[PDB]
């Protein structure tokens, strides 16, 4: 592994040690996951740091525990601290390319949002918002506030463009897949999400390739990121 940046936070070589809550431990272990990977043992303390993060790593690295896993933290902080009202929110937002990825971080994101809640947190409400889905559907989740929202870009875009989204409280923006997403079409679609941002924001941008396009977009979406570099072969 490869990290680049000033003030990298220390790694952490064990989940515990990353004082995720016990309901997220013992799931971790439910789903056979017990030691951590090494962009996790390095990215979700850059992630918890608050920094940005650039992530050059592709699916079986554990990069989807690294940017899930604190946004649920983030929010169950939030949630305690004020309650979130019907028609606020996101606080976190997760961008990627397709209905199936998009599908399947929104369920990590219930997952451990339902075992908080089995073991006395708050419910964390979590929104997807993709295609093929009705304003119907959308609107429902959105009317009582939400936590976290998992949205590809282009019809997220349609939900600003029409206020049924507003990204007024969102604090914390990851991008998964950002190569991919630039090559299926979507760089003008994400960089007109970033400007519906009003206020300062935590991005994350993981990506399995890093060309020039895609270096010259982190560096106009990101700001002093940290970089962490699987590498070609882990």
């Amino acid at each position: 592994i490869l990290v680049e940046g000033d003030g990298i936070p220390p790694p952490i070589k064990s989940f515990k040690e990353m004082k995720f809550p016990a309901a997220i431990l013992r799931g971790l272990k439910k789903k056979g996951i017990h030691h951590p990977t090494p962009i996790q043992i390095q990215g979700i303390p850059t992630i918890l740091s608050g920094r940005d993060m650039i992530g050059i790593a592709f699916t079986g690295s554990g990069k989807t525990l690294v940017f899930t896993l604190p946004v649920i933290m983030f929010c169950l902080e939030q949630e305690k601290r004020l309650p979130f009202s019907k028609r606020e929110g996101p606080y976190g937002l997760i961008i990627c390319p397709s209905r199936e990825l998009a599908r399947q971080t929104h369920g990590i994101l219930e997952y451990y949002c339902r075992l908080l809640q089995e073991d006395s947190s708050p419910l964390l409400r979590c929104a997807l918002c993709i295609g093929g889905m009705s304003v119907k559907e959308q609107m429902e989740t959105i009317r009582h506030g939400v936590h976290m929202m998992v949205a590809t870009p282009g019809r997220l875009m349609d939900l600003l463009q029409k206020k049924m989204v507003s990204l007024d409280i969102c604090r914390y923006l990851a991008l998964d897949e950002a190569d991919r997403m630039i090559d299926m079409g979507f760089e003008g679609d994400i960089r007109t999400i970033f400007s519906y941002f009003k206020g300062q924001r935590q991005t994350l941008l993981f990506s399995a390739t890093m060309p020039k396009k895609i270096q010259n977009f982190a560096k106009s979406a990101l700001v002093k990121p940290v970089t962490i570099n699987v590498g070609r072969a882990g």
